[PDB]
């Protein structure tokens, strides 16, 4: 068992399948032979942090971060200590116009994850130094699946697909039930283009507000 009952009870079919396990020896082979990121233990780190009964808010990034010290198994965070990639740092001055909050001395999410953020990247693992290095290895095949299990779970979702790849999920998505915030990406390449305005966090409090849900406190706190 890798995952909480919460978890365990959606996916345990899939970490059963030849896909998978093709995977897992794979990645075996890749973490014993080179630098793989995140650290293995982390690699279902939205997945622990966020069950799926708490699941508010999907954010759904790309791959993990390829340099040393970044990657803590979430989307778009970063371990303290460490510098925040432009992503990230256009994300905190969206924010603060959005929201007001000061921008963080960390790019740690860990916060948002605690209170029902799931800040899931649709590839899991990569090889130092080389963007979707892992691209196509299986992984994608199992966060689809994972989007599939939060779409018909019960209680709706606010699910948040920032870029172009976000968007194509869409389609696995039941709208009758989730809520959809989409905008161009927050990566300095794409910014300028949607995402900032946004008011993406103003905007998923509002689904919460709606539900009779407790809204997440989306500031972060200094170290």
């Amino acid at each position: 068992q890798l995952l909480q009952d919460s978890w365990w009870n959606q996916l345990k079919e899939e970490f059963e399948k030849p896909y998978y396990q093709e995977l897992r020896e794979m990645l075996k082979r890749e973490y014993a032979e080179q630098t793989i990121y995140p650290d293995s233990r982390d690699i279902f780190n939205a997945l622990h942090y966020t069950s799926y009964d708490d699941v508010k808010v999907v954010i759904l990034g790309q791959d993990p971060y390829h340099g040393p010290g970044q990657a803590q198994g979430l989307s778009f965070s970063v371990k303290p200590g460490v510098k925040q990639p432009p992503s990230l740092k256009n994300i905190f001055l969206e924010l603060q116009q959005d929201i007001g909050c000061s921008i963080p001395n960390h790019g740690s999410l860990v916060s948002w994850a605690k209170q029902g953020v799931l800040l899931l990247n649709t590839v899991l693992t990569v090889r130092r130094g080389q963007a979707n290095s892992h691209k196509g290895k299986g992984w994608e095949r199992l966060t689809d699946r994972i989007i599939d299990v939060l779409s018909e779970r019960e209680r709706p979702v606010i699910f948040i697909l920032w870029g172009r790849h976000a968007q194509m999920k869409k389609e696995r998505i039941d709208t009758s039930k989730h809520f959809i915030i989409e905008s161009t990406h927050p990566s300095p390449f794409s910014a300028r283009n949607g995402f900032f305005g946004s008011r993406p966090f103003s905007r998923a409090n509002a689904y919460l507000e709606k539900m009779g849900e407790a809204p997440i406190d989306w500031c972060i706190k200094d170290l």
